[PDB]
């Protein structure tokens, strides 16, 4: 039995909204997000990790084009391939296309796995969501009504199952009955609800919400 609601932020697994600014990197900032999570579930400790790092670093052979998109089970292969990321102290976030600056020196994380979940399948997005925590996915952001969203669910006629951005779904829940996937965005704390968006859950697969969820794991 599923609680009726998640919310990861008061569970101290959720770090602070980031700002993607000018660069296309919010596949970068949902990857690193998810493995923030994990980091708190295992150790203890929450630290935002960097996705500058990644922006840099997993490049063309993992299909990733930095500030022009890219994937988030590629960022998650990369950070095994790698053996770790570093953390954003070390590595901050500039919003441009660098060359590599990873150094093991200051690894904050690793990754031993990646899982991605079936497309469309809201039931088994929530089952993740409460059973192993935030989950990277896509969404459909490709709507005035989604960047000028300001509070409550949001629910778009004209979007469409192909995503285009990369967000966190940190909980869900309900609006009055009105169901909601509770959303981490890139876009500063000013998007939305202080960074966050609640989007129609179970409404169809509501901007490809479910259509490619994936989720880290650091196994001993
Ligand atoms: C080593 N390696 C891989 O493992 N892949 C994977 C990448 C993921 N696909 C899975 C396809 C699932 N899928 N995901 C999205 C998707 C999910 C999340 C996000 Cl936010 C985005 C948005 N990203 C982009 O639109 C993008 C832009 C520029 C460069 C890369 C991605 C798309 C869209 C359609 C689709 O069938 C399998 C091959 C590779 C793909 C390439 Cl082109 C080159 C090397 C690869």
């Amino acid at each position: 039995i599923l609680p009726d609601s998640v919310d990861w932020r008061e569970k101290g697994c959720v770090t602070e909204v980031k700002y993607q600014g000018s660069c296309g990197a919010s596949w970068a900032f949902s990857a690193v997000g998810a493995l923030e999570a994990q980091l708190k579930l295992k150790t203890g400790k929450l630290v935002s990790l960097s996705a500058q790092n990644l922006v840099d670093c997993s490049t063309e052979k993992y299909g990733n084009k930095g500030c022009n998109g890219g994937f988030m089970t590629t960022a998650f292969q990369y950070i095994i391939d790698n053996k770790g990321i570093d953390s954003d102290a070390s590595y901050p976030y500039k919003a441009m296309d660098q060359k590599c600056q990873y150094d093991s020196k200051y690894r904050a994380a690793t990754c031993s796995k990646y899982t991605e979940l079936p497309y469309g399948r809201e039931d088994v997005l929530k089952e993740a969501v409460a059973n192993k925590g935030p989950v990277s996915v896509g969404v459909d952001a490709r709507h005035p009504s989604f960047f000028l969203y300001r509070s409550g669910v949001y629910y778009e006629p004209s979007c469409t199952q192909n995503v285009n951005h990369g967000v966190l779904v940190v909980g869900y829940g309900d609006l009055n009955g009105k169901e909601y996937w509770l959303v981490k965005n890139s876009w500063g704390h000013n998007f939305g609800e202080e960074g966050y968006i609640r989007m129609a859950r179970n409404k169809g697969n509501h901007c490809g919400i479910a259509s490619f969820p994936s989720y880290p794991e650091i196994l001993q």
